[PDB]
Formats: structure tokens, C-alpha cells, sequence
């Protein structure tokens, strides 16, 4: 399809886009801040976005965008209907500056507010997890399944513990942690970027993701790739899903994702859209 | 070197026991317990303790052990003068039942109580991390270095929750995640395992471990690891490291290990000793 085209293209566009991470990994580097001490940015993230926004408009240039290190820069993050490149450069950019072996480059690609495609390289690893709409998951040629796990008690999450420093803010995400914990579920997990830990849901080594703080290019690439490989995404109120609202949860089933919605209270966010 | 080959065979039987848990990983699995409704173990636990001891018994007959299962089974947890192979099957037995990527088998070899060499095998990545004292830390034969951060705001942590589920426990365990991460910290990373967390920091990936309800088998394996690589373990009281207190944080530098240690309180434990 004309779609085929473009997620093929994403794919070469993000393998290119790996390889100046993974070189640039290996460096030293000036390490710049964004909104706090904690919220961090590199000549790296802005390069990869530069590079894969610049690349995307040559080829489809009636094409829309949303990045986050254009965001940063002063551009808006709202969602049309028209064909949309949503990037996220480096997830884990926290990862990238420790070396620590999870940095992510993620593409999403919406058409009419609907993802079509998603696209996440987890560079050091040397994964490419892909997904088309009705085509299914892959990483690597390896086609990706959802646990079976129903049931809560035997279940293993992945969340963040977020950007915020805010005592309150920080309060409510270990509460939220703790409540969960306490059901109990197996464990939690933490890798440090929300792509690569909804590509382990997808792929099974996870039952279940959630986070409230993520912003629409965190997700847009893993989402689709979650949902292919036969799992949901949720809101964290347990409404419908909204790419928009930086809220997520992404699990093999209706099952978990509800029963995980009813231990959150949420965090008041600005939407992306607003 | 009198323990260069008790090392080299260390090496082969722990890639023996990973083939075994990389095959059992794929198959489903009965999941038994032990101290709570989370502390798990399988047939693969147990069978690869067995095989390691009894090959071990085989080409050292006179060494002494210390494992994990054989603990459960009511073995005594003694710490002798006499070669002793400190043991952990699979380190990570959630990830394991979960395929949750990071699952490993770790054994610590002892003389006069003081460990000698370590092999952590995380058998899923197939990374063999290993180090002899005096002989420096490797992973698949590259040579690892701690990183250099001595600023506890520009540092990234890794630590576990554990297996207790009891309020006051929990409470304690999320209290100090608190108080570090609003330092602030760059942020708290999990892989599942305290050998792959402490091998990360060894790769310079992470700057420090922390964590309280570990055991000797837990942290044998890779503590060399860690300081062969540059770094140092203490207590979590700023005391000296010890193998059989339940608690360990194991950094890239003292610097770094002593403000974790004053930021932190300590859990009531029972010693592997007493
Ligand atoms: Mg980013
Ligand atoms: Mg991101
Ligand atoms: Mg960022
Ligand atoms: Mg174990
Ligand atoms: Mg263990
Ligand atoms: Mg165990």
C-alpha cells in the first residue's frame, strides 16, 4: 500500500537514526537541560530529529510532524487528521547519557488521528520492532505475541517513575506503585524509556506498561506494535485510549489493564494538545 | 594461579546451566512457592543447583557450597575458610517465569571468607560477565570500567523492590526510593535481578546499586565483578561490605556509595549466618 512505502522507508529512516546513537554513545558528551536538573537533552537528540524531520519532508512533503525536541523548540504538538510523522529522536535520552542499554528511536505515523504504523529501534540491542495496522508485530522477522496472564496476583508490570520532582507528584507515582505492588502483582519492572517497555509487553516478557507524564511520541511508535501483537491500551481511568492525554496503560488484555486502572488516582497533566 | 581452573570450569558450568534455563524459559512451567505468594521457584531452580554442585563435588571434592535451593532444603547457610561456591541458580526466577530478558546464573567461589572470583552468566542477552582478583572484570571478553560520576544528582541508580509484601516493609523500601530520587537522581532503574543490576553498574551503564533482603547468593558473583571494574561495595550503614548482612550497595566510587548510605535507613533482616 502507499503506507507500505512510507513504514518502509521509517524503518531505514530509524536504523540510520540507531547508528548516530550508537556511535555517539560511545563519545563523550555536553550534556544540556530542558525543564530541570533532571530533564535532560543532547546535541544527539536535536541532530536525530533534524536528520529524520528534514529526511520525511523531502520525500512526502505535504506530510505533518510532531517532535519532541521541536516541541521543546517552539513547535505545537496537535494531532490533525492529515498524515503525521510522530517522533520521539531518543527515547531514554537518561539511557543515552549513562550508556545504560535501552535508547529507543520511535516513529509513529498517523492518518485521520489513527496510528497506521510504529516503528522502535532499540539501537544498542540492535532490535527493530515494527508494526502495520491488521498486519502484525515483529521484532526483528520474529513475529511478537501478548501474554495469556489473567490473572493480576501472578502478573509483572513496567512503569517509570517519571520527569517530575514535584514532592507531590512524586508522592502520587509511589503511591500508585505501592497499591499495585501490594495486590500483589509479581513485580515491577523499570528499563528507562516507555517505548522499549511496551515493546516488552508485546513481545510477552511483560504482561502490562503504564505511566502518567508520557507525552504522544513516547507511544506513538510502541502502541501499534502493543496492539498487533494481540494486546490494549487504556487510559489510566480506564476510558478509551487518547494519544493526546499522557496518560497509558498497555497490556495483553482488557483484564489487567482494567483491574490496573482501578489502583491509579491521577496525576493533573497538561495535555499535549493544549 | 591456584584458583585459575576452579574459574575456567566456573565459566563452563555456568554456560551450562544458562543453555538449560534458555531452553526451559520457552515451555510452561509449574511455579511453586516459598516465603510469600511472590518469592517463586520452578524444577529448573532446583535442577540446576543440583547439576552445578554435583559437577563441582566431582573435580572438587573437598570445596563447600552455599546455594540458594539447597538453603530452602534446609541446608545450612555457613560461611567456612574452605573453598566455598556461592551459589544462585537462576538469579531473577520472576523474569524467568515471566521471560522477562534478564535472568542469570551467578556463582561466587570463597577462600578464608573473602570471594576470589565470580561468574554472573546472563544467560537470555548471552553476556558472561566474570573477573578474578587482581585480574580486572570482563564481559564476553571486553574489559569493564565503572563509570566516573561523583555527583549523586547525575547519577543513575539501579535497585529491586523485593519479595516481602508486608506493609511496613514495603513502606520502608518505597521511603528510601523517595528520598534518593528527590535528591535528585537521574533517576532508579530494575532490571528484575541484583547480579545483571550490580553487573550493569560494573559496565559503567549504571553508577550504583542499592538494596536491602538480598542474600550472600544474590551478590557473590558479581561484587567482585564490580570492584575488579574499578568499583567498591560498603554496607548500607557506611560500614564495610559484608557478604552475609542482607545488605549491600555496590557503586562506581565511595563518594557516590556514602551519600546513598546517608540517605537511606536501614530494614531490620535476618543475617544468611544466624
Ligand atoms: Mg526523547
Ligand atoms: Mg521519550
Ligand atoms: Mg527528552
Ligand atoms: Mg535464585
Ligand atoms: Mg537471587
Ligand atoms: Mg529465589
Amino acid at each position: 500500500d502507499p503506507w507500505q512505502e512510507c513504514m518502509d522507508y521509517a524503518v531505514t529512516l530509524a536504523r540510520q537514526a540507531g547508528e548516530v546513537v550508537c556511535e555517539a554513545i560511545k563519545n563523550e558528551m555536553n550534556v544540556m537541560l530542558k525543564s530541570s536538573p533532571v530533564d535532560l537533552v543532547t546535541a544527539t537528540d536535536q541532530k536525530v530529529e533534524k536528520m529524520l524531520i528534514s529526511s520525511i519532508k523531502e520525500k512526502y512533503p505535504s506530510h505533518s510532524f510532531i517532535g519532541e525536541e521541536s516541541v521543546a523548540a517552539g513547535e505545537k504538538s496537535i494531532l490533525t487528521d492529515n498524515p503525521t510523522w510522530i517522533i520521539d529522536p531518543i527515547d531514554g535520552t537518561t539511557n543515552f547519557v549513562h550508556r545504560f542499554p535501552f535508547v529507543a528511536v520511535s516513529i509513529g505515523f498517523a492518518v485521520n488521528k489513527k496510528i497506521e504504523f510504529g516503528v522502535v529501534y532499540s539501537c544498542v540491542e540492535g532490535k527493530m520492532y515494527t508494526a502495520r495496522k491488521g498486519k502484525g508485530a515483529f521484532c526483528n522477522g520474529q513475529k511478537l505475541q501478548v501474554s495469556q496472564q489473567e490473572d493480576i496476583t501472578k502478573s509483572l508490570l513496567v512503569t517509570e517513575l517519571g520527569s517530575s520532582r514535584t514532592p507531590e507528584t512524586v508522592r502520587m507515582v509511589l503511591s500508585n506503585m505501592e497499591k499495585l505492588f501490594c495486590i500483589p502483582v509479581h513485580g515491577i519492572r523499570s528499563v528507562g524509556t516507555a517505548a522499549v517497555n511496551m515493546c516488552l509487553v508485546a513481545t510477552g516478557g511483560a504482561d502490562a506498561y503504564y505511566e502518567m507524564g508520557i507525552h504522544c511520541w513516547d507511544v506513538a511508535g510502541a502502541g501499534i506494535i502493543v496492539t498487533e501483537a494481540g494486546g490494549v491500551l487504556m487510559d489510566v481511568t480506564g476510558g478509551p485510549f487518547d494519544l493526546m492525554s499522557r496518560r497509558v496503560i498497555a497490556a495483553n488484555n482488557r483484564i489487567l489493564a482494567e483491574r490496573i486502572a482501578k489502583e491509579i488516582q491521577v496525576i493533573p497533566l497538561q495535555r499535549d494538545d493544549e
